[PDB]
């Protein structure tokens, strides 16, 4: 299991435990999402390089929401976004900044997702985690992707720091 395993074609399952999902989208737009229904909603949006700030209405789980992106640089911005009511309004969170079009999330088997925030550029890429559980909730990774033991984490994040 040294090579990587993968890529898999875009999906939508209750993905296990203790696996990192690395993702490498072609386009742009949602490349993740996954909700409970009661507690936590969350999607990672693509942002393009040199994106001026805009408003738009996209697809995030069969709803269509209004977000403000940007990206004023020269590199890849995946930004997440969440909420965690129904009623309320999604709000932007962390960033991953990187000049790949890399990302990953892991399940751990308390059910939060984790993924890499901040960037190389700036020294202080890292593991980030949302204290948010959705065990079995149906995650919908919208892009192929590679699954990476989280036993193997620094395999992960070498590859998000320098593409595959
Ligand atoms: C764990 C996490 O997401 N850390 C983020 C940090 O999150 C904080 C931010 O969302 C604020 C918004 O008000 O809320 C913080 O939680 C508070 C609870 O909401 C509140 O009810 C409770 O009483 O107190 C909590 C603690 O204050 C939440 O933790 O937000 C910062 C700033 O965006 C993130 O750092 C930024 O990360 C990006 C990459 O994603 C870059 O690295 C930026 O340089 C860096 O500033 C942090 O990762």
């Amino acid at each position: 299991g040294s090579a990587l395993d993968g890529p898999y074609t875009p999906d939508s399952s209750n993905l296990p435990s203790n696996y990192w999902y690395l993702i490498n989208p072609l386009n742009d737009g949602v490349v993740f999402s996954v909700t409970n229904n009661s507690t936590f909603w969350m999607f990672t949006y693509l942002i393009l390089p040199n994106t001026a700030q805009t408003n738009v209405t996209v697809n995030v789980m069969n709803e269509t929401v209004n977000i403000s992106i940007d990206n004023s640089g020269s590199t890849y911005r995946f930004v997440d976004y969440f909420k965690t009511s129904s009623t309320q309004s999604y709000r932007q969170r962390n960033y991953l900044i990187t000049e790949h079009r890399l990302q990953a999330y892991r399940r751990d088997e308390s059910g939060n997702i984790s993924n890499y925030w901040g960037s190389s550029t700036y020294g202080d890429l890292r593991v980030g985690t949302y204290f948010n559980p959705v065990l079995n909730a149906v995650i919908n990774l919208n892009a192929d992707f590679y699954i990476i033991p989280d036993s193997q984490q620094e395999k992960c994040t070498e590859y998000i720091k320098g593409g595959l």
